[PDB]
């Protein structure tokens, strides 16, 4: 004669509402299509307009953007290349900062 005892561990696993820009597994149907509106606007890059999925993915972003240069913060007017916008700081704020290289590159 004699007796005992014993246990398990649980687990969950089925279909699962994942985002469609950071793959997250959302609580619902509702979180999904709330999830997106947030998850598209999070973090927005005021230079190239880009869309991160974190604040924080974005903020480091800046810092080696291409676009940033190419953004006058005077006015915070961005535009398509360096020397366009360089008439635009230089005829209208005349800041003639320091410009690039120049090359026989097509413009
Ligand atoms: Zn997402
Ligand atoms: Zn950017
Ligand atoms: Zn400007």
């Amino acid at each position: 004669g004699s007796s005992g005892s014993s246990g398990a561990s649980p687990v969950e696993n089925k279909e699962v509402y994942q985002c469609r820009l950071c793959n997250a597994k959302l609580s619902s149907l509702l979180e999904q299509g709330s999830h997106e509106r947030l998850c598209r606007n999070a973090a927005v890059c005021p230079y190239c307009s880009l869309r991160f999925f974190s604040p924080e993915l974005k903020q480091e972003h800046e810092s080696k953007c291409e676009y940033k240069k190419l953004t006058c913060l005077e006015c915070m007017r961005t535009f398509k290349s360096s020397f366009s916008i360089w008439r635009h700081q230089v005829e209208v704020h005349n800041q003639n900062n320091m410009a690039p290289t120049s090359g026989p590159s097509s413009g």
